[PDB]
């Protein structure tokens, strides 16, 4: 089996997890479970980033230990991914060992090969911004010991202190060529718009990797003094989770490089220039794709409790584009449950079954052919659904994949009022074709319910104990590749 290996980012929790958070790791999940029904031997990880200045802030705050207080922040993260079903093989945290060691381990290499050297950042910071200035971009200065900021205009503080320098600019050759030889390692194209103002070109700089001015984070073995910052510390999850550095090094030489990095599209950078500028001086291949989707604070939570999984997954991965910036709007949300799922989807399942119940007594006839002469389109177009489907797929369009699936479970509806099956059961001499009509009625909601099985969880679970397909080969994608599938008959279930 080929493998497969996608990560989302490790999220930082200053505070409860918001949609934004549901959004990608859902996105990751349902590529997980598209990839696992493809036949790939797929890895998926998530986790959290435990260090840095704000968790030891926030945990003081809660009148506790930065343990305890990220230990009560993890489990109702790990909650709420139970609650959404998200089939992540490993949850990485960044305060555990097997992490840990693997960043000590590399920023003692940086040491030892040179790449990294001691000094001191003096940099400007905002309070509002959040953003670091220098002295000549400062706006009204008052040698420079003060001033403020070009975008807030508001005042700046002086931030001094001990810190390693990565000289990342002797890797800059080797970054352009990459880009050249992975010209869509951004996707989708639009992603690349935060590339600009990267300064690969005029000259990176050297990256400051530790801070001395607070204690919470992963020590240096050799200047304890240091903390390892955010840049390399929360980077290195990707590969510290698979156990590079360790004794058993297996999952790293199976799944590393990884397939798909997700991400928002704020932390791009992070990931296209640092992160494989870190990879080049460890020596290590680099990923072969960051994905970054738009923004949307809403509690998840919530939307389970009181629409159901299905729900909020479809909601998700339907009405926010990946390409796009998404809209959270209540109304938008009962409508889609509503019109598409509990309607669309749901009446469709109930007329069928209704209809077999009602002329075959739950006896379903065997597809024999497409003997309406609507029937070889539909066949077509379900063929194409699918294929339409992989391509929007394969580029995280999501939204565009969920459409796609909804404008065949639509002529589904739109063939029961044009074959008019009613009809046809009065005339004994149109049975054939009444059993013809059925067929092709289950098989495009089979079509539909194979689709959407990495979307959701439990409807299409449902629709096969339903439609009584017990059979795991008629649950997977290879079964949607030709037409047709059930050419014995098959029993309906009785009361659905």
């Amino acid at each position: 089996k080929e493998t497969f290996y996608i990560t989302t980012p490790i999220y930082y929790p200053s505070g409860n997890l918001h949609i934004g958070h549901a959004y990608s790791t859902v996105a990751g999940d349902v590529i997980a479970r598209y990839k696992r029904m493809q036949g790939y031997d797929v890895r998926y990880l998530t986790g959290t980033d435990e260090h840095g200045q704000k968790i030891q802030e926030k945990a003081q705050k809660a009148g506790k230990t930065e343990i305890e207080y990220l230990d009560e922040m993890i489990a109702g993260i790990k909650q709420l991914w139970a609650k959404l079903e998200i089939s992540n093989d490993d949850f990485i945290r960044t305060t555990e060992e097997r992490h840990k060691h693997v960043v000590e381990q590399v920023f003692e290499r940086l040491l030892k090969q040179g790449d990294i050297y001691l000094g001191e950042y003096e940099g400007w910071y905002s309070v509002p911004d959040e953003t670091y200035y220098t002295e000549s971009q400062l706006v009204d200065p008052q040698k420079i010991i003060g001033g403020k900021s070009p975008d807030s205009g508001h005042e700046v503080e002086l931030v001094k202190e001990e810190s390693y320098f990565f000289n990342i600019s002797k890797y800059t050759d080797r970054l352009l060529e990459f880009y050249d030889q992975n010209p869509d390692f951004i996707q989708p194209p639009s992603r690349k718009n935060e590339m600009i103002n990267n300064f690969i070109k005029p000259g990176l700089a050297d990256l400051a990797v530790s801070r001395t001015s607070f204690n919470w984070g992963v020590h240096v073995p050799s200047n304890p003094k240091h903390v390892v910052y955010v840049w390399i510390d929360a980077l290195v999850n990707y590969i510290s989770a698979l156990g590079y550095l360790s004794d058993d090094e297996s999952l790293f030489n199976k799944y590393w490089p990884a397939d798909i990095h997700l991400m928002a599209k704020e932390i791009v950078r992070f990931h296209s220039i640092i992160w494989p500028i870190l990879l080049m001086a460890l020596d290590l291949p680099l990923p072969k794709k960051v994905f970054a989707h738009g923004w949307i604070v809403v509690d998840p939570n919530i939307l389970i409790d009181r629409y159901g999984l299905d729900a909020t997954r479809y909601y998700l991965m339907r009405e926010l584009p990946f390409g796009s910036d998404g809209v959270f709007t209540p109304e938008a949300f009962v409508e889609r449950t509503n019109f598409d799922l509990a309607n669309d989807l749901g009446n469709l399942v109930n007329r069928t079954i209704s209809m077999v119940n009602k002329y075959f007594d739950g006896e379903l006839p065997a597809y024999q052919g497409p003997l309406h002469e609507l029937d070889e389109e539909m066949e077509a177009m379900a063929l194409e659904t699918v294929k339409s489907y992989t391509e929007s797929m394969e580029s995280l369009q999501f939204s565009v994949a969920l459409s796609t699936v909804w404008k065949f479970i639509s002529r589904t509806n739109k063939y029961i009022d044009e074959t008019t099956p009613w009809v046809l059961a009065k005339d004994d001499s149109q049975k054939d074709m009444l059993g013809n009509v059925m067929a092709h009625l289950v098989e495009n909601i089979r079509y539909a319910a194979v689709l959407l099985r990495p979307f959701l969880t439990h409807a299409p679970k449902e629709i096969f104990e339903q439609l009584n397909i017990n059979n795991p080969q008629f649950m997977e994608f290879s079964s949607l590749e030709q037409y047709g599938v059930l050419n014995e008959s098959i029993m309906v279930t009785g009361q659905p």
